[PDB]
């Protein structure tokens, strides 16, 4: 779908109200043909997704939005779908070209530092100025009176623009101020590479750069191109999320590059004083980080890639490179941020229908799709791989559930099959399937500050992003004519994550790293820094707090949460360790809190509940000295979309 | 627009129970069926996934007619093959309506083996298991987070065979935990489908010789309150007749000396008259005030408008009907043209025009051009005191005679007589009882919705909403009385009439100890007779939990409580005595917000974080939780509550 225009806001001796042009029925079927021929008029358009609202911004004939709401979408127009003429995710600002009618607000330049916001209820709210981004509310209103505002013009007193509204910086539920993309980062944007060449690794510098390189999996970007820096004499470490992978390219370099490259791994480690070392990112964090002048250029591979292992081990590279002698970081990947994903010329792409013997997520798989040959199907839960495996199975089809926890021997690796896994998959296994049928959904991990006393740390499944399909599809195709079969054309925007993923990274320094707080935060900071890397809201110093508070955790119910393997390791065993400490019971007695089974005879009375990682059970107090830290840590200033 | 099946949920026909779902309706598909109302494609199975365009849930065809819930469905229509089927039942009491179901659907049967091993199939095609509880209740054998059930409702409980036992309503929920399932029973359905599906409810009830309750559906015009109760009273019977509006019951007394002859009693604040006729009017504040039903007073009691959903008419109706036979009454009448689960139709008197974008004034998203209003005399209602004020402003400088009237302002400042665009709130409803040339309307309203929050116990928030049935057709009812009249509309959308918040249970409560001295036993007492009574509003049983809540709310400041009261404000009681915890503890309550406004005063001594009891708007300072009456609500919050899925 395109986004569309729904309304307009009509501005004035400041005044504004709102004109709806669409209603449902309009908007969806304009959003699918893109072909939108209703008069526009204004500087202020209210814009819809199916999913969402908020709104546009006209100025210098580009009508801007941002990049969390429209994602890398195209703008239904008179003449069809209208392509964006920016994105520029790492200002959470996008740009289509004004249609015709379409009036745009110049610049503010006097400068004024008494600034008014327009919502989509055409409100115009005082808001003074403090920094180049952002700005206080006269008077604090509840964070839900700014949602659908997104896009909305911040005006000067004159009438102009000094930019569009993006987040507000909430207290505890109630918005004290605004963040929002200045007008001079729109000129900016205005001026930047129509197509910036990527797929050229860079040669290396005098002195310390970090380069992009965008190229796909197949392409040599970590194979070709580390033999080439190493045949120049350079020593190189790449970095990849996967184990599999990992371990993969040493097999592989021997007998295509003639090296034998030093391998790391949680799992195994293989010097051979080779110029080229390929590591995890989780094995690189367990090393210490950089090694002091070993290497002169690192790859981070994959570096879309949005587990927290992933984030916390390129903002260590980042912080840590230039220190350690090293002269390039190149951070590669074949899907950036903003990206969508295009025809495959090797991949014929089918959507699955309602006919055939399997159900799948509403419709249906023909069994003469998967009966011969080897067939990879995601789906986005453990439970959902089980059953189908198991449905599978009973009609006597070759069908093997994978999934993380599982042993990847479950395979087979030759012969029929129908493999239906997770995207554990992605991580565990290297091969390639004859198709790929694709629920095109997933399960994450979302952050909810919920106040029921502190945060709550939810799983939900949602829609696939650009990044999701591309690298599911790709399973298919390489080296052989593949077929993608799909539950639905839908795709989220790609290259943004969780603050929650942020949270995982304090707990994975915690739990693994020995990092204090403080250090992930440096880290983590240089991450931020980066332009060009996936985006995220700064809640940096809200984390640092919350696990700066909790300390003296138990070291034998740390051991047990690590070796289970799931996920929040440390909070969940130090919950634990202030349910065992307090001789309460914890919140539920779900398999997350099994390390306190042998005391459940001893444990009594409500649960000292610290925050929300599933379904509380037991009645709850708040009394406990840590609960009450993290109530307080509360109060810190959070930056939430509108 | 009708519901429109967008999938279904195959059950296995042997075996151990399991379903998969098939999706056969898009986002577009299902918009478009829902205008059309026809609905081309072939149904199969039992299960069927629908959705309206607010929500989705599930139906569920049992002996040839497809089941759901009222609180998903309304009164809507389902789109079918030859266009919308009407509903063959609406079964508002039960949360239970019903369409005959179309060709291409298969039908579950009821259960023979009377098993109390239950199956729960979902949207998403689990199968949860369940212990039969009671005749409509059943356990969780894994009690699981309330989210993984909504959407859910509609759908079937199953006994072994595959049978059905019931359809799915609502969770019955333990802080935010889903531990057990309330369900609409198979034999509800059955002694449905053997009883009539018209009930005639058209003309006042004769008399019967001992107590009974009856209801009036009738137009408005049909003389409810002034024809009926006249009628009665020729017959010597003495009758008592209560409405919810000051303006109203002094109106239909004065109808009535003109009229019908007769002097009657008037019971309001601002007017009481004993003449000794066998007629009394009142409001229904009043009949609290007075301390309900005077023992061997009345023969007949009419309640009138009994489709309110105000905390006074309920906790007045409640009050009736556990009274009025004890008090040796024969007849209580439950009158309104307005039922639960009524629609609005067309009028003939009133010509009907969607409002467009052509016009000089700004209408919510819409346009009324001057012409519509220039002259004579029109009503336009807003959803906010605010939107009044500034319609009036933007209407009196276009040379417009415009007078804004909402709760608080008085009547008299709306000409009688002249030319006149009065902007109103629905306090016009019960403050004043003129007709228009016209009428605007935004069809949209304000409400209070009570949101569980644990943060740290609930949240009353004031949110906007979509008009139903009920108060589009009393919005409309101010033109076209006796002669033409327009009516003017933003939208055609109308959400189901007759259902009620749980905030309006606390609000009789509330009520209940701020003015007519009940202690929440005896506001429980009244209430319960309210649920108990069939073809009345509906809500969920909430009473429990909120008798518990107010139980613990003792030794309010009296001088606070006196001042929001008069005030006028909603929830009185709630108020002051966050106002009470804070003045007491000598901390700021929770923002400077005019709800506050009885601490102004005290603001040089106060400091330190609020003592949070709850959440009535925004918080803005720092707050604890050490408080003992915040411990108490947040014990009470461990209660057994019933939410929709
Ligand atoms: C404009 C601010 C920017 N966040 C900064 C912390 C920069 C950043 O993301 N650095 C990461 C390294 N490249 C930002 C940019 C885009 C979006 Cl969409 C933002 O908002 C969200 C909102 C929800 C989830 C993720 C990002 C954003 F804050
Ligand atoms: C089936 C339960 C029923 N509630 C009982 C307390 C009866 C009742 O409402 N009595 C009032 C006087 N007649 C019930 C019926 C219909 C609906 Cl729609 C129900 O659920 C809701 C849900 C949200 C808001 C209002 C009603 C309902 F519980």
């Amino acid at each position: 779908g395109s986004v569309v225009i729904v309304g307009r806001i009509i501005l004035s001796s400041i005044t504004a109200y709102s004109q709806q042009t669409r209603g449902l029925l309009g908007c969806i079927i304009t959003s699918l043909t893109g072909r939108d021929k209703n008069q526009v008029e204004g500087e202020v358009q209210v814009v819809s997704t199916a999913t969402q609202s908020f709104l546009a911004t006209c100025v210098n004939g580009v009508c801007w939005t941002v990049y969390h709401g429209a994602g890398s979408k195209t703008l239904a127009g008179p003449k069809g779908p209208i392509t964006q003429m920016y994105t520029n995710v790492d200002q959470d600002l996008v740009g289509w070209q004004a249609p015709p009618g379409a009036r745009s607000l110049t610049p503010c330049t006097c400068g004024s530092s008494d600034l008014y916001l327009v919502t989509r209820h055409a409100d115009v709210i005082p808001v003074r100025r403090r920094g180049d981004s952002r700005g206080s509310l006269l008077s604090p209103r509840p964070v839900s009176y700014l949602k659908g505002s997104s896009g909305g013009p911040l005006l000067c007193p004159s009438g102009h623009a000094v930019g569009i509204f993006r987040a507000a910086v909430c207290t505890r539920g109630v918005a004290k101020a605004v963040d929002f993309v200045p007008v001079e980062s729109m000129e900016t944007t205005m001026r930047s590479p129509v197509f910036t060449d990527n797929s050229s690794p860079p040669a290396v510098p005098q002195s310390f750069q970090v380069a992009h390189l965008h190229a796909p999996t197949g392409s040599g970007k970590s194979t070709k191109v580390p033999a080439a820096y190493a045949a120049q004499g350079y020593k190189v470490l790449v970095l990849n999320p996967s184990v599999a992978a990992t371990l993969g390219f040493g097999a592989y370099m021997s007998k295509a590059h003639g090296i034998d490259p030093n391998i790391r791994t949680g799992v195994r480690t293989i010097t051979t004083g080779a110029p080229v070392t390929y590591s995890t990112y989780g094995k690189f964090l367990a090393d210490g980080g950089c090694s002091g002048g070993a290497y002169d250029i690192i790859i981070c591979d994959e570096c879309h890639s949005t587990d927290s292992t992933t984030i916390l081990g390129i903002g260590t590279v980042l912080d840590q490179a230039e220190t350690a002698g090293a002269r390039l970081v190149v951070l590669a990947t074949a899907t950036p941020p903003g990206s969508v994903t295009v025809p495959h010329p090797n991949i014929e792409e089918v959507a699955l229908s309602n006919t055939g013997e399997i159900p799948f997520y509403g419709k249906a798989i023909p069994i003469e799709a998967i009966r011969g040959g080897r067939h990879l199907i995601f789906c986005h839960s453990k439970k959902k791989c089980d059953e189908l495996a198991a449905k599978l199975s009973g009609l006597g089809i070759n069908a093997v559930a994978y999934y993380r926890g599982l042993d990847v021997s479950v395979i087979p690796t030759i012969g029929d099959v129908v493999v239906v896994a997770t995207d554990a998959l992605m991580t565990g296994y290297t091969g390639d399937f004859d198709s790929v049928i694709d629920c095109n959904t997933c399960v994450t991990q979302t952050v909810d500050f919920s106040l029921d006393p502190t945060f709550t740390i939810e799983t939900t499944t949602v829609p696939q992003d650009a990044v999701s399909r591309s690298q599911r599809r790709g399973r298919t195709g390489r080296g052989r004519r593949g077929i993608y079969r799909f539950v639905t054309p839908g795709e989220r925007p790609s290259g943004m994550f969780d603050s929650s993923v942020l949270c995982e990274c304090y707990d994975a320094g915690c739990a693994w790293y020995e990092l204090t707080p403080a250090e992930t935060s440096v880290r983590l900071r240089a991450y931020l820094n980066t332009p060009g890397l996936p985006v995220c809201q700064d809640h940096l110093e809200f984390w640092e707090s919350v696990f700066t508070g909790l300390t003296h955790i138990d070291a034998h119910f740390l051991s047990q949460t690590k070796q289970a393997g799931d996920n929040f390791p440390y909070l969940v065993a130090y919950q634990a360790t202030v349910c065992a400490r307090a001789q309460a019971p914890p919140p539920s007695w779900d398999q997350m809190w099994k390390c306190l089974i042998r005391l459940k005879p001893t444990l009594h009375g409500p649960t000292p509940l610290l925050y929300r990682l599933g379904a509380v059970q037991n009645e709850v107090t708040l009394t406990h000295p840590i609960t009450k830290y993290i109530m307080a840590c509360m109060s810190a200033d959070l930056e939430v979309v509108t």
